[PDB]
């Protein structure tokens, strides 16, 4: 690997991936004896223990191309189970800020990265691992956290204008919008990794936040070590 | 409707859909007082009771265009919950004939029917209802039936040649191939219906037996539909 | 064959295909000594004689994927000449219910089945056999039937909405809409089969009907056996 | 019109179009009292009489974009019936040099010009006028000419390489390759013009020629004026 | 070649290409001892000298398919440097009729000719040779001619309707529209030829005069080609 | 802006953008009185003076989606001139490590981000600003640095396999491969910003490095303030 410079044995098989390096550092506090194993290119990676298991928390930056690079290199270092923990904008009225969304699939526009990996324009089912996702639901339910289960649209252009945005994507079965779930799910299916995702609603297109991010992180870490 | 000619209220809200009219007839014997509510164009639809609950068993033919028409017309007659029960060809070697596959998503080639409904070529997530699919897993487990959970490729050309077929679709996360799950899942997401699918493995690309497998799984699906 | 379980020798080289099993059974009364050679999966197939030749009438269901399977299996049993006889909705105001349309070509949205068979998105000319089609015109003339010759749009989504449907397809040279001739024509040109199509107008998007179907069926049978 | 500077009244309703200015000049000798009504940009157009009717012979250059412009301008001047007469390379072994191909449809790769005119990638049936085409068959028969009826592939890249060229297009129902009938047919169906095409085989990818061109030209003129 | 029927060595390595045969003839009078090296199919090609250097002026007709054939055949006859000199319609209001546009790149709709040459739908950068384009800017500046530098949209359908034409292409970084730059640039990149383009503005979508503009710019192009 | 939290007046009109936060910090040393104006999400942005002008050095992360976000927000804060300074893998034999490439255009696979911004699949010319790029050449020439001018392929999948990679892209006129030039150029053309790019060759697919990066940075800063 040329972006994540951690040595083999420094990355755990179980990894919690976040887009914001700042969140990676903040969540490392939930691990026992956390150690920084990479800082190159801003991709902070911490490794420690939790619930009798070794786990790593890694930064993936923003966008499909960026997360694909991080997942590929972490895998080269031993990782094989990834749970995405990010933020999202809800596309439906009833979901409130600070609540969570457990992702069941990802809609996306074809092209670029997908074409290079799949070699044609087939719409391959972009879904998380069945069992891992159910473990997430169980964990969030045990911690009495309010969540919704559903598909999300993985956008590549956060600023491209679309006057029909909310109605378009929500009418297509998506309850939220984010940017890297489709890449995570599809690449994992091709590579044989087990992946899932949970998002914190930080906006609704249709301190309390710190509490939300922290609460959800504990639930994800429980899932990763169960 | 112009294809399904059922009379007012003859169709249940929950429907078990199959591609073979012969299977619809056969499975209708699992229902209490089954009645033939439609026979037009060969699309046999029966309605009766299972565990005290009213349900229908409907024929959808072969292919996306056919199942789309049947789902649209059943919905106009009052249906809003659909569980497809079909046959499939496995794409991986560890799955045996007669076992079952509970579908979690569907891969497909874009264009045609999807372009007309979606209005562009976006790859909209073609997935079943989460809750309903989990209920199916529970039902099959309770009846000690051997199943696998995974995605399938919904093909439009049964006889089209592809020398790299198995490796291509299996390397893409699909464990089996059939022809209408992608249409079922996507149209349901768009129209607001709750759908799911269970398939009986009849071939592995990697009669008494088949009928027994079909009958055993049908009970598990019906349990789910009336739960 | 997996869906049509007729024994080889029971399917004629000349086949009249219809989408409705009910029409197959009704039209079988026009043959001499008809025998049901298949009913599996609802695909009724009858074989008998008409003006000195053996002919089969087969059901193809609805949609490209369905007719493709039926055609491939009938061919594996010995069929090589197909004439589709179905229903259609006119796209132009001057065509009346009960009249006929002899098809000269089919417009279609590419993808799916065409991509699997052609291996790319080329717009292969989807046309019927020239000779067979002219014989159809001659047969319908001889019987004094009212027909029109033109292209049709083979739709894959009967219920999908399009606010400009009639204007769009009629301005693209199509005079009616149906669902399987694009598949019939293209697959035939690829496999080397001789095919054609006649449609009965049952709607105009822009007793008598029973007689319309029967009258045109006789014209089609004369052609198949000419 | 911007490219064809003929004055209105100088272009006939019936037009024989050829790609080579030189063939336009040569074939003008078959008309009575021919007059050059345009030479701008090399697009020679001649107008005269033949068996009681006024007819024009026009040059269309090479390629879809070129013929599209010429057709649009000839139409703005009063033309509404077009018959292309060009050269082609056979894709099947039994067709010999000097023989003719009466075109029934055109296969093409979508995009560019078709996207600009149709507004999306729909595979609109690219076929000639049914009546006009049958009249061509009759005319060529009467003159005892050797012809074949079939589809052709309208290529946009004469020199692009394709190791499977002949096998691919011949297996797709095409018996010859040319460059502008897909444009001719589709644009005609959209604009409401009546069009057809006959080609002289000058190569087989799978004195005498001068006479072949002249013989078929007479057949085409009889059709245009029938 | 089967379209350009020139005899051995009658075509120069450097060629000024134009779409109008009439312009080729007219500009040939700027050359020392001009000779007509081809007239087949109307594609007039002349060869002569300019500033002691041998050069050719060739006709390419209209559209990508036509210019591709002509460029391929000229290259088979020894040409490897091409500068297109055509006419264009401006897409922005500040450019006046008779002024010039030195092209830096070409926008285009995919498919057809590009698919056959590139073998897929990748958007390969359709740009001219950097060095040659800079030489054109210098040449035009030396002759005090009014020019603008920018990208153009290479259209395949002159008469196809588009109610949002000007705003669409101008908002996409294009300052003018014509029909064969995309083909010229892309084919040249693939075949190893050095190409560039200069256009005379004959219309703004936002005879004596035109001929003068055409003549003045032709000298600047010829200076560049023989530099 | 929600990713780059710098206040208006804290970002200069002229910006040098790099993918690696580490390079942003290292190059800030070349500015007079540099100040850190943003660190949120790891997107380090420094602002200072150079050659009598105010300039900013900003981090854009990896990939089209990531750089699009950074450019959009910097623009919202006043930036309008951007020069990309990154690393690349050469696709041609003759270019050596440590040397530079001044980009004249970017090839790319359509889809995702481009579709969302352009609203269809047109291949819009992805080129840098003419004048700015020439200023770069002048600046690199004045500092006696070895550079090559040419197009690059902007890949979205750094790890997707392609056995024909080098020959494919180099035969298409690209001399190097990177990941965000196409997004930079195209978005700038749409938004009206002036952009350019120079890359340091760090690999050839067909301390000394520190020196190369530093030398090139001075040349880019000269260009930005000229």
């Amino acid at each position: 690997p040329v972006h994540i410079l951690a040595k083999k044995g420094e990355v755990a098989e179980r990894v919690l991936v976040v887009g914001d390096p700042g969140r990676a550092r903040l969540l490392s506090t939930l691990l026992q004896n956390p150690k920084l194993t990479n800082e190159n290119r801003g991709f902070l990676v911490y490794t420690g223990k939790y619930n009798g298991e070794t786990v790593s928390i890694a930064t993936h930056g923003i966008g499909g191309p960026s997360i694909a690079i991080v997942l590929e290199e972490l895998a080269m270092l031993g990782a094989n189970v990834f749970i995405r923990y990010g933020t999202t904008g809800a596309l439906v009225p009833y979901i409130n800020l600070g609540e969570y969304i457990i992702v069941t699939g990802a809609s996306y526009n074809q092209g670029g990265l997908f074409y290079q990996y799949l070699r044609d324009n087939a719409c391959v089912a972009s879904t998380p691992d069945f069992e891992l996702t159910n473990k997430l639901v169980t964990s969030f339910s045990k911690r009495n956290l309010k969540y919704y289960v559903g598909n999300v649209f993985s956008s590549d252009a956060f600023y491209a204008e679309d006057e029909e945005f909310v109605k378009k994507w929500s009418s297509r079965g998506n309850i939220a919008v984010e940017m890297e779930c489709a890449t995570l799910f599809t690449l994992s299916k091709v590579k044989g990794w087990k992946s899932a995702t949970v998002l914190v609603v930080s906006d609704n297109l249709a301190e309390e936040l710190e509490k939300s991010v922290m609460d959800g992180a504990k639930a994800v870490l429980d899932t990763l070590t169960s």
